[PDB]
């Protein structure tokens, strides 16, 4: 018997289709305990101490993991993150000066930290004139609603919860196109791929597969109702909500997945670990992370 625990995130993407149908327990036999973490700083946790044993992290916790030596591999790519992750304001902050003395929320470390973090130094703006703080997205959306902050830089369902009547000011597209690119990842602890390479492998191929559709024709693959429910159900986000969300990302071939695991991953690893030193985020990086990366499993 192979016991695996998988720790998911909420982005609204066609591998949740795979989630949802269980095809990754079907497929490699496993009994999967499938757990929901609210974001990557404590899947990283959780990774170290071995109680979860494969999970999606963004590129920023995926940096700070590996700068502390904890013993995970990526080992395949869930998205290059695009406007589906977003800063979304009180609607009286309209320009970036705005958002001094403002109160922001970003969970720790998260991708949207990490964006928000590139996007005040993009404008000018130190991150000590705004008054960051720390909060796990259902807490966001509570503090939202209750007018305690003014603003987060989230992903779903946080992201489209607080855009119902707010303004979005950057998004992770943007900000990726000023030089700060963010992922998300799968990762592997290095224990659990040398006892079950291939349980490994079919979780990798249960992703890969699912994403192709999607790939192959965006249009043809968002009218099928079933894949709507289905990230609609995972996400916590209303069907209306989901297109809207999928396409905010874009998603790789096999062949892309190949490619970036073959060298580009490491190089984004390298450079968003130096980016996080230089924000004060992480004691100390390392000039490669060959470590953290492998193409064996695709
Ligand atoms: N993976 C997701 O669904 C959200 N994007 C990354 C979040 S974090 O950086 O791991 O906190």
């Amino acid at each position: 018997m192979v016991n695996v625990t998988v720790a998911y995130q909420t982005s609204a993407e066609p591998a949740k289709v795979a989630q949802a149908d269980n095809t990754f327990a079907k497929e490699s036999g496993a009994t999967v305990d499938w757990r929901k973490f609210d974001s990557g700083a404590s899947i990283v946790r959780a990774l170290a101490s071995g109680d979860v044993q494969i999970g999606n992290l963004g590129s920023s916790p995926l940096a700070v993991a590996a700068s502390q030596q904890v013993p995970i591999e990526v080992f395949l790519l869930a998205s290059k993150l695009g406007n589906s992750e977003a800063l979304v304001v009180k609607k009286t902050i309209s320009k970036p000066e705005d958002l001094i003395g403002k109160r922001i929320a970003v969970p720790f470390i998260s991708t949207t930290h990490y964006s928000l973090l590139a996007a005040l130094k993009h404008w000018g703006i130190k991150p000590g004139q705004v008054e960051i703080v720390n909060l796990q997205p259902p807490a966001i959306i509570a503090a939202w609603q209750r007018g305690d902050i003014d603003g987060a830089y989230v992903w779903a369902p946080a992201v489209n919860a607080l855009e119902k009547d707010g303004k979005v000011l950057t998004d992770s597209e943007q900000v990726g196109q000023w030089g700060a690119p963010t992922l998300d990842v799968w990762v592997v602890r290095k224990d659990f791929a040398e006892k079950h390479p291939e349980v490994v492998k079919a979780f990798a191929k249960s992703a890969i597969d699912a994403q192709q559709p999607y790939i192959a024709n965006p249009d043809v693959w968002l009218k099928q109702p079933e894949n709507i429910s289905k990230l609609a159900r995972l996400s916590g986000v209303p069907e209306g909500d989901v297109p809207g969300l999928v396409k905010g990302n874009t998603y790789l071939t096999p062949q892309q997945q190949t490619a970036e695991l073959t060298g580009p991953v490491n190089k984004a690893i390298i450079d968003t670990a130096q980016f996080l030193k230089e924000q004060g985020k992480v004691p100390a990086v390392a000039n490669d992370y060959s470590q953290y990366v492998t193409s064996r499993f695709v």
